[PDB]
């Protein structure tokens, strides 16, 4: 078996094999990739996904969102408080700005020993989820506006055609956003390219292990657990690596850079945070793999979680056991 220890695993393709999105995926699952939950690529030398940033400044964020923390150092929630919208050169220059800009710190590691002791005691705002693209129309390889759609990857599978679009998201973070252990809508995959600025480091739990970090956080949010049997789903939990560390659940840690991809495998638990203004771009994307996991996904019907239009059709066909009850919960 292949990459048995669940680490996370580095890829560097060539050109020519940045050709083939689907191949390069298969490929680094025959080297054991998806038993981390996370994978990097970096792309080859002679790529780019567009000219220039230089002009950026102008893009909406309708929605900017408070990331107000509840708990201890190690074991919180978030709550995201709406604030009034402000453009990518207003959130840039609020991220800079000494109330919100990263300290002065070592390295990455010093960082993330200064994020999780200090995450609680600030609500950085983050720009998170806003439809659209950074990458140029000319860019063939790895463009995250031109993969093949989860719908397709369903009907070439499954022979069943359903309604649905399937568009990527951009994400612009400061020092301190965060984002809470989840697995992706139905389990998905997902796809994160960093765009520009400062670094994002994540952490990962192995699909094979995914249960373990469930029923940790049911013993760490007792209250939330009882209110819905997949309060994940709810993204909104915290758990710090001493704590995970503390109670044997498996995980692994990297930080991406801006220029590179990271891959996320179906039922992979991840969470992490942003070490200053950057910019992602991500989306979610199917493969062959991903049905069996998309057929056993959970669901959170408390009505909290509140998805895509999309996600409709994948519980319809996927799950007609479950449709009727999580249709409540979205109704
Ligand atoms: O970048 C972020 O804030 C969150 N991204 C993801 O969870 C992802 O790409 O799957
Ligand atoms: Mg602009
Ligand atoms: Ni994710
Ligand atoms: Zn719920």
């Amino acid at each position: 078996a292949q990459n048995p220890n669940c680490n996370i695993m580095i890829f560097h393709p060539t050109k020519e094999e940045f050709n083939d999105f689907d191949k390069y995926i298969a490929y680094m699952e025959s080297q054991g990739a998806h038993r981390a939950g996370l994978a990097k690529i970096i792309p080859p030398k002679e790529w780019k996904a567009r000219e220039t940033y230089d002009n950026i400044s102008e893009i909406l964020i309708a929605t900017p969102l408070q990331q107000v923390a509840s708990g201890r150092a190690g074991v919180f929630t978030q709550y995201h408080k709406k604030k009034k919208a402000m453009t990518v050169g207003e959130y840039r220059h609020l991220a800079n700005s000494k109330k919100y800009q990263t300290p002065p710190h070592q390295n990455f590691e010093d960082l993330e020993r200064k994020y999780w002791k200090n995450r609680i005691y600030n609500s950085p705002i983050y720009g998170a989820d806003i439809s659209g693209s950074l990458f140029d129309e000319n860019t063939k390889q790895w463009n995250l506006g031109h993969l093949g759609t989860i719908q397709d990857l369903l009907e070439k599978e499954c022979g069943v055609v359903i309604e649905g679009v399937n568009t990527p998201y951009l994400y612009f973070g400061m020092w301190k956003t965060t984002f809470a252990w989840h697995t992706e809508d139905m389990d998905l995959y997902s796809i994160n390219y960093l765009h520009l600025g400062e670094p994002k480091t994540w952490y990962v739990v192995p699909p094979e292990h995914g249960q373990r970090l469930e029923r940790l956080a049911r013993e760490l949010f007792p209250g939330s657990s009882r209110g819905c049997g997949a309060f994940l789903r709810h993204k909104v939990a915290l758990i710090s690596p001493t704590v995970l560390k503390e109670n044997g659940i498996p995980f692994n840690r990297i930080t991406q850079e801006a220029g590179e991809f990271m891959v996320t495998f179906p039922y992979g638990y991840h969470a992490g945070f942003n070490h200053g203004f950057n910019c992602a771009e991500a989306i979610n994307f199917a493969t062959p793999r991903w049905i069996d996991y998309g057929k056993m996904a959970s669901q959170c019907s408390c009505g909290e979680a509140r998805v895509t239009f999309s996600m409709d059709a994948f519980v319809r066909i996927l799950q007609p056991e479950r449709y009727d009850l999580w249709k409540r919960g979205q109704d």
